[PDB]
């Protein structure tokens, strides 16, 4: 039962340089490949450097490069050029995380749109798929994508949390959908239960978004409250259940989808990497 975690924020400070153990626990749990998410030029560089530092063969760790809407305001005159270079690294497999977040509004909206469009333009010219974030902005995101979609090899709406109409609109644009532990959240994720089954096989992928979105049904829960990619099987369990399919079958098809979407290569216990009650 191999799984692929399409979005790990493995450079996060909150991991306090314990990425090696985190990766070891993931592999041991059968999460055999992971996409390390870039959220700014600096964090995209660090994500790539982590792939290089931890995984010399290029079998397990890959990166995305992009600028997140929270950080769109840092998009500047040298951004396009630096990102184009980073994207041409072979371990870098997608453009993103990029998109729109009108809930937080941590960058002005026009600056968000500007950064998004420049990244979609790069994705189109470089023939790389897009890793999208959207929150309270489905209407703007759909309008923007309309002019790009025909020119993209593909795009995923990562960590989809919205309602039926938004889902079907994304599906109608032929977008992939990524599902996280938000689905295990009894307070805000139950509305996904009737929806996950509408995502065709071949368009559904899974992701932890670690350290965020620790599945609320997990046990034992880490005292830190940090999510990690080894907890992805709890997401698989819940997604399989509401799709009415075996865990083995959901695992198989999401993994095949992710391999294709990111162009990943085919397949082929330690005590130090399982500290108990870690800070
Ligand atoms: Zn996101």
């Amino acid at each position: 039962m191999q799984l692929i975690d399409i979005g790990v924020n493995l450079t996060n400070s909150s991991f306090h340089d314990q990425q090696a153990a985190i990766v070891e626990r993931a592999l041991e749990a059968g999460v055999t490949q992971m996409l390390l998410t870039g959220t700014s030029l600096a964090v995209s560089e660090q994500a790539l450097e982590l792939c290089q530092q931890l995984d010399a063969s290029g079998a397990h760790l890959f990166a995305t490069a992009g600028v997140h809407p929270h950080d769109a305001k840092a998009w500047d005159t040298d951004s396009e050029r630096q990102l184009r270079l980073l994207l041409s690294e072979p371990r870098v497999r997608a453009v993103g995380e990029c998109g729109l977040d009108f809930n937080r509004d941590f960058s002005p909206r026009p600056l968000q749109e500007k950064a998004l469009e420049a990244q979609l333009t790069l994705a189109a010219q470089l023939r790389l798929p897009v890793f999208l974030h959207e929150r309270d902005a489905s209407e703007r995101l759909l309008a923007i994508l309309k002019d790009y979609r025909d020119h993209l090899t593909g795009a995923v709406v990562h960590c989809f949390t919205g309602e039926r109409e938004a889902l079907f609109a994304y599906l109608d644009l032929d977008l992939h959908i990524g599902i996280t532990g938000w689905i295990c959240d009894e307070r805000r994720g139950t509305h996904l239960h009737p929806l996950v089954g509408n995502i065709p096989e071949g368009r559904l992928m899974l992701e932890s978004d670690a350290p965020y979105l620790l599945p609320r049904s997990l046990r034992p829960k880490p005292k830190s409250g940090r999510n990690e990619p080894a907890f992805l099987p709890e997401v698989l369990r819940e997604v399989a259940l509401h799709r009415g399919e075996s865990a083995e079958h959901t695992a198989a098809h999401t993994t095949a989808t992710a391999r294709d979407f990111f162009q990943l290569p085919a397949e082929n216990h330690h005590h130090w990497s399982h500290p108990q009650f870690e800070k």
